[PDB]
């Protein structure tokens, strides 16, 4: 998209923008604008690539307005939000990482704030009580519904694009080992990584970008993206942390967050049930 096609769909939402922007595709079904409003003030701009996404953003604004009562950090704060244009003032700090793919960190890795700061986020999301989640419309899995629904992906995604026969195995004992899932299941953010999760450069995380995915999950999704990106280390810290904090964790918390974390090739998969270069990026990383 060009920038005048932008500013005259910004101007289509009585937004007016110069013609200084800066572009960003690494997200999935929206593409990303930086821009910069005539009375000086940026702006981040989510452009739907499709038609009929009215649920999925009237969705997300429900979250972000639900989600900002309970956290200490900044979210996105939608001033516009039509089917056509989503668009919110940019927060204070710069994601953590950027990908092109390739890993652009920001903050040094090892940064100690890091772990603590995204400790006690982790713990207000996770804080969020389940009848404001049902109220809102949210998607509520429960520990009964998890296991079977990740057969049922497991099924779906094995016949449709193949699996591994490592990662089929896998699976299955992690489906099996009843000690890895949680009693209970908490409000999750539910696509939480480094790259949805701004700071400063010494590491304190001042906003959460991305919400779309929020809902009650198993709680050790939030924590695989961390392990994936920070290793097994760091993650125990976070674990040490955030149950400092009084997070509820289980004895199995930091076993069942591997699994997740193994389990990505699987999610993929499932989530690409859409394009064919995902679907062979997903083909690779599962066989
Ligand atoms: C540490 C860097 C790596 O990062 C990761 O591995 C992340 C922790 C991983 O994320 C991990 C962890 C976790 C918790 O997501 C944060 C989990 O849901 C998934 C499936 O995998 C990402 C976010 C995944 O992308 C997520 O895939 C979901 C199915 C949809 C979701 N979004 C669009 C709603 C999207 O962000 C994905 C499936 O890996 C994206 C895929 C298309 C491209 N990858 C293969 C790249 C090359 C990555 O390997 C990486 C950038 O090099
Ligand atoms: N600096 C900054 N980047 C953002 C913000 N919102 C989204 N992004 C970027 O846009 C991408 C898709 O949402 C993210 O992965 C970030 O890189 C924001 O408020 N500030």
């Amino acid at each position: 998209m060009t920038i005048q096609d932008i500013q005259s769909l910004a101007e289509a939402h009585g937004l007016l923008l110069t013609d200084k922007m800066n572009f960003n595709e690494m997200g999935i079904d929206f593409k990303v604008v930086f821009a910069l409003d005539t009375k000086g003030q940026q702006w981040l701009l989510r452009i739907p690539r499709r038609d009929g996404m009215r649920e999925q953003i009237k969705k997300e604004k429900r979250i972000l307005e639900l989600v900002k009562k309970h956290l200490s950090v900044e979210v996105p704060d939608w001033r516009i939000s039509s089917t056509e244009l989503v668009a919110y003032p940019i927060l204070k700090d710069n994601p953590v990482l950027n990908l092109d793919y390739e890993i652009i960190w920001n903050m040094d890795k090892d940064s100690p704030k890091y772990i603590t700061s995204l400790a006690k986020t982790l713990f207000e999301i996770h804080s969020i009580p389940e009848k404001e989640v049902r109220e809102n419309d949210l998607k509520i899995m429960k520990p009964s519904d998890l296991r079977p629904e990740i057969a049922n992906n497991l099924q779906l995604v094995k016949s449709e694009i193949g699996i591994s026969e490592q990662l089929e195995t896998r699976y299955r004992k992690w489906l099996d080992n009843d000690v890895l899932w949680a009693d209970f299941t908490q409000f999750i953010h539910g696509d939480l990584y480094a790259g949805h999760v701004l700071a400063s450069k010494d590491g304190a995380v001042s906003g959460v970008i991305d919400w779309s995915t929020a809902h009650i999950d198993d709680p050790a999704i939030d924590f695989a993206g961390h392990v994936t990106l920070f290793g097994e280390e760091s993650l125990k810290t976070l674990i040490i942390e955030y149950e400092k904090l009084g997070g509820k964790v289980w004895n199995k918390l930091y076993e069942q967050t591997l699994e997740r974390a193994a389990a990505s090739p699987l999610m993929y998969g499932l989530f690409a049930l859409n394009e064919s270069l995902i679907v062979g990026a997903k083909a690779q990383l599962g066989v």
